[PDB]
């Protein structure tokens, strides 16, 4: 049966004050293609590249994406790192080098075994128009938005396969 | 590869469209073992309030919400409560399928070794030395204390299902 409320609630401790300033940063996912995911994040989900970093001796990039009107992005290099990496619910996208080329390389998406990871989400006003959108540019569904039982909330798979789920935050208030 | 050129990269990036300009990065989702010590490990530990729990009987699962916000912002009542923890930016989505707590063959996959894909959240704060050197006091295990290996001054944890924490000051960022 999982823990009641009140027992879930016990297991909590208020917030240490050196813990005051944390932020949720950033989620990490690994991509197999750069080209393919960035264009899926900006141009199918609306974020922004907000930073990129080579590093030629591992061999790897990342990308930086969020929900962030461009026009803040500060145009020196030094502060605009600080200011991409301060800012709360970004996406870094991992890309290793040389994974876009081979035809047997794929990364996991952790919704089978091993399982861990599941999702990202985006809260959107409205679902079906979200994913009417979505459709009309082809992407790929995991769960329309009214299949299965739970109605009114979707995932999608971006290039990787990593599941997104879309929800809408107004309507949510209708199942437990 | 040598990787994308920046140039190259943002030639792959579109201006936003309309129909997306108030979506926002909602949650990450995790899977946990024990809700009990992940509850106690986010809460204590990294600062993070639990802002909504839903259990849903019939398919024997529970999820945690877990975000940065003063607890005084939460709503009293139940329906404007999910509303609003559900309208946050970057919260923190534990699933507990129940009964793994107690099953001692059963453990999730963190995504850094064989097959890999997530590979972490991470966590900007004011000072990553200060803050390690509580996390080593309360037990918490490291992947990487702040001056191992080669990036000096970034840190990574362990939360309690071995899910890495990255641990960055964002003003110290690019040596
Ligand atoms: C992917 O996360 C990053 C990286 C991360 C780069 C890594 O590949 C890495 C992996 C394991 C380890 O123990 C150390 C580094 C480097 C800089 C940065 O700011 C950031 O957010
Ligand atoms: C874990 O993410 C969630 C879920 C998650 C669970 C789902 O119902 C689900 C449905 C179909 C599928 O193919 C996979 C999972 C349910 C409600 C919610 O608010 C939320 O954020
Ligand atoms: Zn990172
Ligand atoms: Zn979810």
């Amino acid at each position: 049966g999982g823990l009641t409320d009140e027992a879930a609630l016990s297991c909590c401790s208020d917030a240490d004050p050196s813990t005051k300033d944390f932020l949720l940063q950033q989620t990490m996912l690994r991509v197999k293609d750069p080209k393919k995911s960035l264009d899926f994040y900006t141009r199918v989900l609306g974020m922004t590249l907000i930073q990129k970093c080579d590093f030629p001796i591992m061999k790897f990039s990342l990308y930086f994406l969020a929900y962030e009107d461009k026009n803040d992005i500060p145009k020196e290099k030094d502060e605009k790192i600080a200011w991409a990496l301060s800012r709360k619910a970004t996406l870094e996208l991992t890309h290793n080098w040389g994974t876009e080329d081979d035809e047997t390389q794929s990364y996991h998406n952790g919704n089978s075994d091993p399982r861990g990871f599941g999702h990202i989400g985006i809260a959107v006003p409205d679902v079906y128009s979200a994913c009417k959108r979505f459709e009309e540019l082809g992407v790929k569904f995991v769960k329309k938005p009214d299949d299965g039982k739970m109605k009114g909330l979707a995932f999608i798979q971006d290039p990787d396969g990593y599941w997104i789920e879309i929800l809408n935050p107004n309507k949510m208030a209708t199942l437990m």
